[PDB]
């Protein structure tokens, strides 16, 4: 394979279905990575990711810099050999993760001391070996009065440039792996616009909408999305950052979006959240406790084949990590079998029948 | 399969390696259980459980009559299918977890309230379908006067009486299970053969020696071992409750027991302990940081194959529910290791050998 290749192989209306072409191997678009944020998919091994049919899955440059380090992933022979998972690896910069500080142009400090910065971030995927960099930028808070916002994008621009010189100045990282820009603005359409337009410039592997999944509820998100998209290059991946819940994934996929993460599935998972096509689930919930049934009815995967709600309320329950292992393999396993219906979909050219069956039925 | 046959293929001093042929399967002795009290074997699928060499799991009256319920899991399709798990599974009758009351000879009632009583105790592992159950008993706290482990250990003859009769009163449960009686007399030479005959004359599938590992000392445990498993029938399997490390299992294998339940590589691998062939080590050490070794060098589990201490150090002091999965598949996997080369080493004649080398490296 080559370093990077996306090829878009069918489209309808805004949304397109392909593959991503890396070294470490292909990510069929649109694609859901799964989160690793402590170099673990959370009650997962690796092989149990890979077999839910996740061709790609997220890590965290704020996480590991601070545990184990970056520096010792790099000596023990990078993330892909550390964890155990030998496929594409996505990181995000840090740009977020204000989340969990002392902010200047040159970067933020923050509580141990540490520090980031556009050259630092970079500098620390490299050591992880990530596959996919993102540039450092600022996730503006939501809301924000569009001077903030403007001023914010700006810096991330500032900063997107300064990343992209940082990648480019390390050979091996510049020759194996892809550099994605991010796009900033808040909810103003004239200020995504001027981010797009940066980020065009200097030019990126791929796009991320940033800024968004922020608290703005979707309705908003989408009317961003419905703008913002389109100004991105048609040509190369469109990422939106920590999205989302199954709904938001099909409304955003019909709005351009190839690339999706989140904590959802995994997290909501161990606290008892299972998704089904007829929506989500709480298998705490005592009527499930002699309830022989699969968690979902149609799902294939190992959790469905194998094991009653029953069962599964009883672990969750119990605070057994079973339960959280078989919850979340669940539930990846739907994140992955919703991408693959949508991406046959799309190539059928009958994703809109697809998307608004799904919501007939998962509301 | 029959419903019971225990067969001893060699013989070393008192040691012995054979098998026990049931109708869900085939248990090669010396066996080791994994611990599955709530319905799980902790971190693990069923799959990963077999995949480590077990052949049977232990299940427990208490938990499970409290969490989720007996009848709720017969009514489910009994505790085989609920948790996944299709070969043979021994249940604790109730008689040691006191550790977690009113007592009488009637029963036992503990704190909302609950009782057990020979009959409820045989029920309950009816209603399980468990395929070895255990005589309701009374585990003698240790130390004891000669007139209390006395007077304990009458009341659990008498118990066993009513077992064996609510036993074989079940007519389903007489054709498909077995039942094996549990020996008291806490130290005592004399009373552990008075508890010996009074088992003989009711007549068991198998022999447990009960009132060990609860405080009392390697030396000792091993003293009245070497006086009790001689007055068992010698051909019915002897089985050793609660032991133990790996050493106190070599050396009681030594005096004769066949069979072997503990929460050590469980609980102590979720806690950071792994066994290896030259001792435990504690994974959360420091010195284990950057160092890329499998827990144990010579283990063939598909942890030693993928993963290195130092990413197991990483998650466990993390506290990520992969590192309680790794560790604990490892410490089951190295059990089963060492079940197996004691097997083999008393089939082919050099166990006293064998244990003498394992002893010399594992201290
Ligand atoms: N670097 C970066 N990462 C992000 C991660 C996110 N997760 C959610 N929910 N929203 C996010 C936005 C950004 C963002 O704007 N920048
Ligand atoms: N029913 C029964 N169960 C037992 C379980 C045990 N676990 C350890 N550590 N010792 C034990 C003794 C008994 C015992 O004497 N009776
Ligand atoms: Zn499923
Ligand atoms: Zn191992």
């Amino acid at each position: 394979r080559p370093r990077f290749s996306f090829s878009i192989a069918a489209r309808e209306g805004k949304a397109r279905t392909g593959t991503i072409e890396m070294k470490r191997g292909v990510i069929r678009t649109p694609a859901f990575m799964p989160v690793g944020t402590a170099a673990t998919v959370k009650a997962l091994k690796p092989e149990t990711v890979r077999a839910t049919g996740a061709d790609i899955i997220l890590g965290n440059t704020y996480h590991l810099m601070l545990r184990p380090g970056a520096e010792r992933i790099a000596k023990l022979g990078g993330l892909h050999s550390f964890m155990g998972w030998d496929r594409p690896i996505l990181t995000d910069s840090g740009g977020y993760q204000m989340s969990l500080t002392k902010q200047s142009e040159e970067g933020v400090t923050f509580k141990s001391r540490h520090m980031l910065s556009p050259e630092r971030s970079i500098e620390i995927q490299h050591l992880l070996g990530s596959d996919i960099v993102m540039a450092f930028d600022e996730c503006t808070p939501y809301p924000a009065t569009p001077s903030r916002a403007a001023s914010s994008m700006e810096r991330s621009m500032r900063w997107a440039k300064r990343s992209r010189d940082a990648f480019d100045s390390r050979k091996e990282q510049a020759e194996n792996a892809a550099l994605f820009g991010i796009q900033q603005g808040s909810v103003f359409e004239n200020l995504r616009q001027q981010s797009a337009d940066a980020l065009a410039e200097i030019g990126f592997d791929g796009y991320a909408v940033g800024g968004l999944a922020v608290g703005e509820g979707q309705d908003e998100m989408f009317r961003v999305l419905d703008f913002s998209v389109p100004m991105l290059p048609d040509d190369k991946p469109h990422y939106l950052m920590g999205v989302g819940k199954p709904d938001d994934i099909v409304g955003a996929v019909e709005r351009g979006i190839d690339m999706f993460d989140c904590v959802l599935p995994t997290r909501s998972g161990r606290n008892g959240q299972a998704f089904t096509w007829d929506g989500p689930i709480n298998i705490r919930n005592a009527r499930f406790s002699e309830d022989l049934k699969p968690l979902d009815s149609e799902c294939h995967c190992a959790v469905c084949q194998k094991w009653s709600r029953a069962y599964i309320h009883h672990l969750i329950r119990a605070g057994e990590i079973l339960g959280a292992m078989l919850m979340t393999e669940h539930n990846i396993a739907f994140y992955q079998q919703l991408m693959q219906k949508i991406r046959d979909s799309i190539s059928e050219g009958r994703f809109s029948q697809f998307a608004q069956d799904f919501r007939a039925r998962y509301f």
